[PDB]
């Protein structure tokens, strides 16, 4: 009914993106908008819905945001003329005809049981999943969201052994529970990012949002936040293989429990696992270490070494280092790049501790 909009000429509806630094604004032309503005997915998601967050949020002079979302699985097909250039730009030339390979077999990961714990304080692997048949968080109704929560909580409650756990719904969380989850670094709250708020994803908060974690505090699931599920495996030290093993183990057990009720993860062979933001497609995966690199930290070539290693850093020489890629590399490929990359970083750190050069250890661009 409101898509009333189509009675206005395209140019009167077309967003003013003059200031903007985001992927959407780089691709959305007046002709593209005219081509796509009458279209909708079966759940009613439109190109205005796709682009709203990028209209509202112009990015930063020095940081390009994505500037759009999917509202359902179909969005990536119905609006491919928009998403495809964005995905190619964001994902280093990933083409519409490229194939994504999924690989969640930890036997395929070589080594990484052993990352030096005088350097690696901690290891983590995180992803997201969407449940097929439901709209994504920008667009999901209260009913859809409740249904997702019920499915997820029922599956997780079935898990035993190493993955026995419990669920904390945000609406009923106590102050003591909250404080314990903060100390655990397990808590999420309503988003304050305007990138997320502008998409409609925070509606009805805290309805049907919660946190599940295993008793051992090595496996964590967030339900109905940025994506239907966020799934994290973590522990102290340097056994990234153990971390990834538990990660794949938990995912498969969940996935099989959903399958028993005829629910599937959203997935295809081109984009891999489907999630709300195009930046998270393919694997949705961030595998990281918190790593003590005081010397390499201050070193001039360190940004290049990370680049060659296909690695990234964030948060006074403790760095959170992870894989940069998400799409067109398998989960095993990404975790392997972290494992292999970290061993080399530590080698270089050790040169620098000895007052030695590292120049010759500069790796070929992966």
């Amino acid at each position: 009914s409101h898509n009333l909009k189509l009675r206005f000429p395209a140019e009167d509806e077309f967003p003013d993106l003059s200031g903007h630094n985001n992927h959407m604004a780089k691709v959305l032309t007046p002709e593209l908008y005219a081509e796509l503005r009458a279209k909708s997915t079966p759940s009613g998601f439109t190109v205005d819905d796709v682009i709203q967050t990028g209209v509202d949020n112009p990015g930063h002079p020095y940081i390009m945001t994505v500037g759009c979302v999917a509202g359902d699985e179909e969005s990536y097909d119905v609006f491919k003329e928009l998403f495809d250039p964005i995905i190619e730009d964001r994902h280093g030339g990933y083409k519409p005809t490229d194939e994504h390979k999924t690989d969640l077999n930890p036997d395929n990961l070589q080594g990484g049981d052993d990352l030096d714990p005088n350097y690696v304080l901690s290891s983590r692997v995180r992803t997201g999943r969407s449940i097929r048949g439901f709209c994504l968080p920008p667009h999901c109704s209260r009913g859809e969201r409740r249904a997702i929560e019920k499915l997820a909580v029922e599956a997780l409650s079935s898990l035993d052994g190493d993955l026995a756990g419990r669920y904390y719904a945000l609406k009923s969380m106590t102050e003591a529970e909250q404080q314990q989850l903060i100390d655990d670094h397990f808590l999420f709250d309503k988003p304050v990012s305007p990138l997320l708020l502008a998409s409609g994803m925070a509606r009805d908060w805290p309805d049907a949002r919660g946190i599940w974690h295993n008793d051992n505090k090595t496996f964590l699931v967030w339900i109905n936040e940025e994506d239907h599920l966020r799934v994290i495996s973590m522990q102290k030290g340097g056994n990234m293989k153990e971390v990834f093993t538990r990660f794949c183990n938990g995912l498969t057990q969940i996935e099989t429990l959903f399958k028993s009720k005829n629910y599937e993860f959203m997935w295809n062979p081109h984009l891999g696992y489907i999630l709300t933001c195009p930046s998270n497609l393919g694997t949705g995966l961030r595998a990281g270490v918190h790593i003590k690199l005081p010397h390499l930290g201050k070193h001039e070539k360190f940004p290049e070494v990370l680049k060659r290693l296909r690695l990234q850093k964030r948060g006074g020489g403790v760095f959170d280092v992870s894989n940069a890629d998400r799409l067109g590399f398998s989960e095993v490929e990404l975790v392997q790049m972290v494992v292999d990359g970290v061993k080399l970083l530590i080698e270089m750190e050790q040169r620098l501790e000895q007052g030695q050069a590292i120049d010759d250890l500069m790796p070929a661009q992966k």
